[PDB]
């Protein structure tokens, strides 16, 4: 009789805690059980969740966040106030968001057991976007007692406020992962219509079934024989079957695979800013998209991606001319050579096991061979270049120049988590690229008053990463998800059970 949504994850579910590690399924699995203080629309913005509303006093240095009524764990008892003071601290020790947030905290202390206080040291207008962060970690509420534990120790008793509960008797390695609808779960006031994480959750299924299959053949097969339900990762050899199928239902996920070139800035050629703007200048993106992903499903790509997600809230057309102008091959050669670029071996590392990078690897060579570059395009495995692209020492001594890999998630829709765009040279992500100021625009963006002064701040980062260079995107590749074609209102942001139905 009980209604079951079957679910094939794109990995198996290995640990629980979701303010432990980042890993995708554990912040999946997360949205199935527990719950935030603030929620995120499809415009990525803060409103109530579990909180009922906020005040913000003394010049923006105190802040106080009400729960709203009805809200209960899973085992029956209440969620207070102390509860989710516990909870933010112990998140706040691995998040980077709520490591910044508590920073700024002079005191995180429960007034009653329904009223939340921050006393902040300095302005923080990013508090309700760091307690509505819903992956990566998910700022969920535990039990004081389970919130209590060390953060350096996985939490392995589920005990959250969301709308399904975990089975933990039903939890089998490598086959099995249930999830069965809180009938305690209260959703919060019916105001707004259902939105990514915005608005009131509601299970709709009585159990949500992961079924594993690592073979990924078989999970389609699965899906098309109406075994499972959903598919999470839909690789693009299935999409010509999956179109054509009318049962089968192809859902664009909102947050894509940015793929990026990125130099080794420490040594020649490309430590030369005139070098890099050269590449910039004719680096395509119809070009690298048709190469990695094909031109017979467009619609889950685009060849217009600046610094963010496309048409995000940051995101602009501020000096999107860089990469949507006359690729002027010609320009570039003797821009280069006037840098002073001198037949300097540049090595590019190939990962021919990756197909989509290889690609990428493959049209850089052939640019790079037209720009006049005296290409070393080195062939290894996909593991073998993550080790390469680490080491800074020249190319004399074994070094690299050019390397490919692509970013996902929450972290490119603004400066806080975002990789590529960081500017702190030796400490900064691989490649190790130096701009004072890009990493001061991505403080100035913490520190900014609303979301208009964050857009033009996000402006100014898309003019400096396309002067400063340090790295130039390809495009955006937007994974897909299969569904039965019954089932609706399954949120593209991200994998949620909540909010979907069927009739």
């Amino acid at each position: 009789g009980k209604s079951a949504f079957r679910w094939v994850p794109q990995a198996d579910l290995a640990l629980l805690d979701p303010m432990f590690t980042t890993v995708a399924m554990t912040q999946v699995h997360a949205q199935l059980v527990f719950d935030t203080l603030f929620g995120l629309d499809s415009q990525y913005l803060p409103s109530p969740q579990m909180a009922a509303g906020h005040t913000s006093e003394n010049d923006g240095l105190l802040w106080k966040i009400t729960l709203r009524d009805g809200l209960a764990f899973h085992d029956g008892s209440p969620v207070r106030a102390q509860d989710a003071v516990a909870s933010i601290k112990r998140w706040s020790k691995r998040d980077l968001m709520g490591r910044s947030l508590m920073q700024a905290t002079e005191s995180l202390t429960a007034l009653d057991d329904k009223t939340i206080q921050f006393k902040l040291s300095k302005p923080f207008p990013l508090i309700l976007h760091a307690l509505g962060r819903q992956s990566g970690n998910m700022a969920c509420i535990m039990p004081e007692r389970l919130a209590s534990q060390p953060e350096t120790e996985a939490v392995k008793e589920m005990v959250g406020s969301g709308p399904f509960t975990f089975a933990a008797a039903k939890w089998v390695s490598g086959s099995r992962v249930v999830y069965e609808k809180f009938a305690g779960y209260v959703p919060r006031k019916d105001d707004r219509k259902p939105d990514f994480a915005a608005g009131p959750k509601i299970a709709h299924v009585d159990e949500v079934h992961w079924h594993i299959i690592p073979d990924r053949a078989t999970a389609i097969a699965a899906l098309q024989a109406n075994e499972v339900d959903g598919v999470e990762m839909v690789d693009s050899d299935f999409l010509p079957i999956l179109t054509q199928d009318p049962n089968i239902k192809l859902v664009k996920r909102s947050l894509p695979t940015i793929g990026v070139m990125r130099f080794n800035h420490l040594h020649a050629p490309f430590n030369n800013v005139e070098i890099r703007r050269a590449v910039l200048s004719v680096v395509n993106q119809t070009e690298y998209m048709t190469a990695m992903n094909g031109a017979d499903f467009p619609e889950y790509w685009s060849d217009r991606c600046g610094v963010f997600v496309p048409g995000s809230p940051m995101d602009s057309d501020a000096g999107m001319e860089k990469l949507t102008g006359k690729r002027d091959i010609e320009k570039a050669r003797a821009a280069i050579k006037a840098a002073g670029y001198n037949g300097e071996k540049v090595v590019l590392l190939d990962p021919v096991d990756f197909p989509t990078w290889h690609a990428a690897a493959l049209v850089t060579a052939d640019l790079f061979k037209r720009l006049g570059f005296n290409v070393d395009l080195q062939t290894m495995d996909w593991g073998t270049a993550v080790q390469r692209r680490n080491n800074q020492e020249p190319v004399s001594a074994g070094g690299w120049s050019v390397a490919f890999t692509g970013n996902t998630g929450p972290n490119n829709l603004d400066p806080a988590g975002h990789l590529p765009m960081r500017g702190n040279g030796k400490q900064a992500w691989f490649g190790w690229p130096t701009s004072e100021r890009l990493e001061q625009l991505r403080i100035d963006w913490f520190n900014a008053p609303d979301l208009d002064a964050q857009k033009k701040i996000c402006r100014e980062i898309q003019l400096q990463v396309f002067e400063d260079v340090p790295y130039i995107p390809l495009g955006a590749t937007y994974p897909v998800s299969a569904l039965r074609s019954e089932w609706k209102d399954f949120q593209p942001q991200m994998s949620l059970f909540y909010t979907l139905h069927k009739a």
